[PDB]
RNA sequence: GCUCGUGUCGUGAGAUGUUGGGUUAAGUCCCGCAACGAGCGCAACCCUUGUUCACUGUUGCCAGCACGUUAUGGUGGGGAC
């Protein structure tokens, strides 16, 4: 959308990047001016290519829209989750672990653990006694799950796009992504790889702000489809 | 301790899980983790011993009561031990 163009831009700082050190070389069009050692977007054609991942974004959403936000960075476990709940759309923030995308058996089996013991485990609590060091670790166990799993619960089936944060981190999400061909939208800095993102969003992804106002807007374009998709049906 | 399902890595045998840090009598748990799970083992459920309560009182027991061959709770009786 606009975002005000490139004043919110400058205003939050996505024009930072990465310094000498580290550096991916398919990033060589991608360079607007080296200042005080870390590396400038231009952020001129992040409107384009934000615009684009809108666009896919609304395509998605008519053929009905299922978006994971999978996001590990401590600038971000307390951003996507928010937007991500508001909108009602899957998320993963914790320890994104290998599997799920292909594990998908297992990680229905623990789906259906999880909702039938949200249930059983409050009633046994609320009702009949129980004795100590087995509710307890039921409890435990309960509490484990819910940390590793947050918006999980919602999916029929393989999803239809991932948006990933700090793809260095949560690198294996791309390769699982890769190998059972869904979009994939990501938040890349000038150390990522533009052949294993389809839809590349460049900018900078080590402050808070700086992924959270894009999660926003991309929230914000998910509930728009969504209340879209009411006309759709 | 020994393995499996699925995933993943490798052309392949195979690997990962099951490595690492901490802990435990224990692959016992915890933390992190391309692993996520499960199974047989460990543990627990069983028997016995250590404390205690209720119930029952003979062939067991005898605190209070009455005699007993002198004598043996032998006796009537007693639920206390």
């Amino acid at each position: 959308m606009a975002v005000v163009t490139t004043r919110q831009l400058l205003e939050s700082g996505v024009h930072f990047g990465h310094q000498t050190r580290r550096w991916n070389p398919k990033m060589k069009r991608f360079i607007f001016t080296e200042r005080n050692g870390i590396y400038i977007i231009d952020l001129h054609q992040s409107l384009t290519y934000i615009d684009k991942a809108y666009a896919f974004v609304k395509e998605t959403v008519a053929k009905g829209g299922q978006i994971l936000f999978v996001g590990t960075k401590k600038q971000a476990q307390e951003s996507i989750v928010e937007q991500a709940t508001r909108v009602g759309m899957p998320y993963v923030n914790q320890r994104w672990l290998g599997g799920m995308l292909t594990n998908f058996q297992t990680i229905s089996k623990r789906i259906a653990r999880l909702k039938e013991l949200e249930a059983m485990d409050f009633d046994k609590v609320s009702g009949s006694g129980l004795t100590k060091k087995e509710l307890l670790m039921l409890s435990r166990e309960k509490d484990k799950l819910e940390k590793d799993l947050g918006g999980i619960r919602d999916m029929p089936k393989v999803p239809q796009a991932v948006w990933v944060v700090d793809t260095k981190k949560e690198h294996l999400a791309i390769d699982e992504a890769r190998k059972l061909k869904i979009p994939v939208v990501a938040i890349l800095d000038t150390n990522c790889d533009p052949d294993e993102v389809d839809y590349a969003i460049p900018g900078n992804d080590d402050a808070i702000r700086s992924v959270s106002l894009l999660t926003r807007i991309i929230a914000d374009a998910a509930a728009e489809g969504l209340m879209a998709r009411s006309a759709g049906k």
